[PDB]
């Protein structure tokens, strides 16, 4: 309980958000996150939530942020304990994003979900690497591109041993 799962789109280990027009290109990933991420709380960083500006809906979004909160509708917290902690007694809690962030939460975490995508992105920003022999791939799905999706895609879900 109160597991930690990281959930992230990739591009050749770089790291996908908000900010690229990418993820809007992928409905079928937006899909994914959601059926993932619903009813759970979200851990982010300032950075993911100034991409938004608007909390997801149906879930806790906590903000962790090492400058003061600017809005009330979310949770600010300063470390990763304090995110932990504002997450409550739940099954699973999940990590959305910031490279950054999600290097914090990779040592606390027992499940990733990945999107591979096949696409280059330029972006500076990478996955946080993980030790092939401490996690084991229990999950893929390979999609091709179609009208929706400008690229093709596998998702994948690992597990720590
Ligand atoms: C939509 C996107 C890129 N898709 C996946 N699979 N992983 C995330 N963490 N995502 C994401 C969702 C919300 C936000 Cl705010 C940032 C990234």
């Amino acid at each position: 309980s109160h597991m930690i799962s990281l959930i992230a789109a990739l591009a050749v280990d770089r790291v996908i958000g908000m900010e690229n027009a990418m993820p809007w290109n992928l409905p079928a990933d937006l899909a994914w996150f959601k059926r993932n991420t619903l009813n759970k709380p979200v851990i982010m960083g300032r950075h993911t939530w100034e991409s938004i500006g608007r909390p997801l809906p149906g879930r806790k979004n906590i903000i962790l942020s090492s400058q003061p909160g600017t809005d009330d509708r979310v949770t600010w917290v300063k470390s990763v304990d304090e995110a932990i902690a504002a997450c409550g007694d739940v099954p699973e809690i999940m990590v959305i994003g910031g490279g950054r962030v999600y290097e914090q939460f990779l040592p606390k975490a027992q499940k990733l979900y990945l999107t591979h995508i096949d696409a280059e992105v330029e972006g500076d920003t990478h996955f946080p690497d993980y030790e092939p022999d401490d996690w084991e791939s229990v999950f893929s799905e390979f999609h091709d591109a179609d009208a929706q999706n400008s690229h093709s895609y596998c998702f994948e879900i690992l597990e720590r041993r």
